[PDB]
């Protein structure tokens, strides 16, 4: 639904950002 999709997308973006920061370090 509209509430679960936006939450899922947000978690995905956060995980990608964390991975990128770990690679830069």
């Amino acid at each position: 639904s509209s509430d679960p999709l936006v939450v899922a997308a947000s978690i995905i973006g956060i995980l990608h950002l964390i991975l990128w920061i770990l690679d830069r370090l």
